[PDB]
């Protein structure tokens, strides 16, 4: 009985278990319960504290993944796998993980909380990209992640009412931080300096955190990494929720009371084969069940919220990857795949603007073609397929962080920007899909630390790297290495200068305006377009 | 006769005339100046379609040029020679419809090839006997036959009441299309080929040469085209038959007057009381809008000429097109607030936005937000500098560049060999300020060689200059080709193409390729801009 693997939370007595990290031992404690499970009439409900227990409870592995849709489209393909589940799917699944030194630090240490993505559809905290052992190991970090309930188990919704009210799954991230509050201290953490931080609809939930009020006291600082609340894919209306609700309801036979207790008795894969039928349009990069405006947990549409809040006691860090938009491609876009080079024609290019863009009326999506057009080559196959996918990266992605970026920063926010373009060595996608949505994340979680992963020397100096710029952010709410002089600094982004970096092999080198014309037309433009249609 | 040069002596189809021998810098020219080609246009002809000139007995003297057109003065800056060259420099009159022509000296032994020159000037202003459209260089230098027309302008040349017989529209291209017949008939005379004619013209004489390739009954009148800095396409160079009706009768009312009853009282008009009252017809507060320009009548122009240039076959013709650095400027200080040339013109965004809508007076407030957003650097949103040079470059694309673009391309894509340029040398005389570059219409003086005249004070790079690009205009005129048969040591100029889209830049280094003219932000004006507005 290893005393530095006992702890002692509010709820009773854990064991967890020491990791080796390639350069020593850490501590981990995975599979804490945070919530009563969310099962049966639990179900679609606001998350329930976690009972106290008796004995010593095993924290040594991690708990089942939330149930959820898994990737069919490349089966046994590395690429694609590595993002679905590791564990058995089970509504019972709200656990949370973290690692600390070891052994435990001697003093309060910042604390950092990763919230996974995967369209608010999947994901798991168990994945190895987010093996949080590194961190720990490397940087002394003391390292949370927690499930959330995703698709319709996490945002299903009839807004209004008292049995689906929607953001369940944000609710779950939010008991998450305040059991991190109530409990970190025991294992060498500083609740006084929690930092979020994740990617995609990881990054959107970090986003809508910090644009709700109840989570303010729960955290100091935030990354966002690939995803905001605003933009076009991480929110609804209630109406669209209400919407999408009753309709997956007809799809499985289904006053919202008595439909939301038929809904209860239904097989947790009933509801996750109807999932992706309620969406509005043909599209990629959107999703059915997400965050709801309900004029609760976002008192507002996260546009609006953005525009007019107050950001003064904020630090923010936000970045993109070079290549957002390639992977959705392969879902939806007639012309391109993984395995052939995707090289398209224009009549195909037209075709996928308007999958990619869904939303968009005929003169937006002329709009769209026009400015992304290169009209010097209107007709070559490779700026068309490079066009497509940077409209897509930039319509979703791109665009609504250099939104986000800018009202941040004109209001009163300390924020941080990059762009990352490094391709991983090892990526198993072809290289017309450049540096893809989700692989920085390795990167900043430190993996290429692990011989055995067969990453370079550079790419593991580069890790390295990552892991002290999120951690000095972590720490002093600046990125900035305070014993490094020259390198040179990465400075704030500012509505007046809009200066990021580049995160690569290369050192850092700083670039003025995030796609500032091509945003300009996308954040200004584009919305007058569709508001007279 | 008798006495007098017997070199300078020659016989057209209405007469006898006496010309003059001039002074180039490298020897003497024919000049024959103020030869008539129709009938005065006065009186009850005010509106009228031109009619040959009836022949004259005895010698008709050549040797002064003859009375402008009846035009508006300009008066912006009184005694600035920036605005003065352009200003007419004989007598105003409405019997104004005389043709000038340049020979080497003695005239040629073989046909020579023809050059006419069709002046600009908004179809408003202009007159053929510019000091800038001094044809002795070209005739002397180069050997070239060298042909200038008055046309009617204003209202004299193109108020239009459309469908009406006394006021049927475009007489004034009319009256140049009569000086392309009267060139067919006569120019032999004077050693020209009439089967070698190039028509070359410069803002709205370019507009005007694109008219004539537009127009069936020109077709057989000349055989080649240059188009500098003008198109008959785009917003300023046509109006609808219903806006040229709207305007003639609006003017009629400013002057106190059934088409034939109202045509009628305007004849009745003095001339100066028609030109003090023309520019108040305009529908918007706008820059680079003309109140009287040629009208989509159904007949000259059998549809408008966007339709024309996307339909036309254009095989047998060989187009030079191109443009200055910076077309905008110009314009911008005549009615841009925040504009001036005494001063930098700074200006800030605010002033921006409002030049947007007087330089795009036909947008929308979508379609302007539109060009605004566009043009904005937005690193820079606010810089004063920037917006001065954006407010030029959004007048400049959408009245000359853009329009040039859409038409090469047309062209080149239907059959008819198209070479482009950019004119990017700034006279080292020029008055204007530095801030307007190379503003429109200062291409002119170096393809009509004045530099080569010593007293003009340009340098001897300028000189060189001016040579190597009357060789361009001269070899194109007579081989549809820019490019010296010879000189081939010397860079080359490719023709522009759909794929390729190649033109060259013209100014004191050698020849250089480039590739797309605008072509994004021409994308703009072009394909989304016309969508934009119709919704
Ligand atoms: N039910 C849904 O909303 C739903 C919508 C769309 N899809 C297709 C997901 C296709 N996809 C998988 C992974 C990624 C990013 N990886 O980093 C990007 C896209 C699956 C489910
Ligand atoms: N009546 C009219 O149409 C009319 C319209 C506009 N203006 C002002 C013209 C002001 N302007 C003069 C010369 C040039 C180009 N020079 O190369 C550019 C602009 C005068 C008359
Ligand atoms: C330049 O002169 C114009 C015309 O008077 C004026 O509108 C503008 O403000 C001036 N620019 C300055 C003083 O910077
Ligand atoms: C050329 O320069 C000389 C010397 O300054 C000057 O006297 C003359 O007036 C100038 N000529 C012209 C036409 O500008
Ligand atoms: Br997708
Ligand atoms: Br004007």
């Amino acid at each position: 009985e290893d005393p530095q693997l006992l702890v002692r939370v509010r709820g009773g007595q854990l064991r967890g278990i020491r990791l080796k990290a390639p350069g020593g031992p850490v501590s981990a404690f995975l599979g804490i319960p945070f919530a009563e499970p969310p099962v049966g009439s639990r179900r679609f409900m606001p998350p329930e504290p976690k009972r106290p227990w008796s004995g010593v409870l095993d924290a040594t592995t991690f708990q089942n993944v939330c149930y959820q849709y898994v990737d069919t489209l490349y089966p046994g393909f590395e690429g694609t796998e590595m993002w679905n589940p590791n564990r058995e799917l089970s509504e019972d699944c709200l656990y949370l993980n973290v690692w600390t030194p070891y052994p435990r630090p001697a003093s309060p240490t910042p604390v950092l909380i990763w919230i996974y993505g995967g369209g608010f559809y999947s994901g798991a905290a168990s994945l190895d990209v987010y093996d949080g052992r590194f961190l720990a190991q490397v940087e002394g970090a003391v390292l949370v992640s927690m499930n959330y309930r995703v698709g319709t188990f996490g945002f299903l919704a009839l807004p209004g009412s008292r049995e689906a009210p929607g953001n369940v799954g944000l609710l779950d991230q939010r008991l998450a931080l305040q059991w991190v509050q109530e409990n970190i201290a025991a294992f060498g953490g500083d609740p006084m300096s929690v930092t979020l931080f994740g990617e995609s609809a990881g990054a959107a939930s970090v986003g809508m955190h910090i644009l709700s009020l109840p989570s303010r006291s729960l955290f100091h600082r935030a990354v966002l990494q690939s995803g905001t609340p605003n933009g076009p894919w991480a929110t609804v209306s209630a109406g669209e929720a209400r919407r999408r609700a009753t309709l997956l309801a007809r799809l499985v036979g289904c006053n919202d009371t008595e439909l939301i207790a038929c809904l209860r008795t239904r097989p947790a894969q009933d509801l996750v084969d109807h999932e992706w039928h309620v969406l509005p349009q043909e599209s990629i990069f959107r999703f059915s069940f997400v965050p709801v405006v309900d004029g609760d947990f976002l008192s507002d549409t996260p546009e609006a919220l953005i525009n007019t809040g107050d950001f003064q006691d904020l630090q923010v860090l936000v970045g993109v990857v070079k290549d957002e938009g390639s992977y959705f491609l392969v879902y939806g876009v007639p012309g391109f795949s993984k395995d052939n080079e995707s090289l398209i024609s224009r009549a195909q290019f037209l075709a996928g603007v308007r999958i990619g863009v869904p939303q968009a009326s005929d003169l937006a999506a002329e709009a769209v073609v026009l400015h992304y057009t290169d009209w010097l080559h209107p007709e070559d196959p490779t700026h068309l397929r490079d066009a497509m996918s940077a409209v897509v990266g930039d319509h979703n992605v791109v665009c609504p962080v250099a939104q986000l970026a800018g009202r941040l920063a004109a209001q009163g926010a300390r924020v941080y920007a990059y762009i990352f373009e490094h391709r991983a060595s090892t990526l198993t996608w072809p290289l017309w899909m450049g540096v893809p949505h989700g692989y920085e994340i390795e990167f900043i979680f430190g993996l290429p630390l692990d011989p055995s992963l067969n990453y370079t020397t550079e790419e593991r100096i580069f890790a390295q790297r990552l892991m002290k710029y999120w951690t000095n952010f972590a720490r002093t709410g600046d990125p900035n290495d305070p014993r490094d002089s020259k390198s040179p600094q990465w400075p704030p982004y500012t509505t007046a200068a809009q200066q990021y970096v580049s995160l690569n092999l290369k050192p850092l080198e700083v670039r003025r305006g995030l796609r500032a014309q091509t945003c300009a037309f996308w954040n200004r433009f584009l919305p007058k377009l569709l508001s007279a249609t």
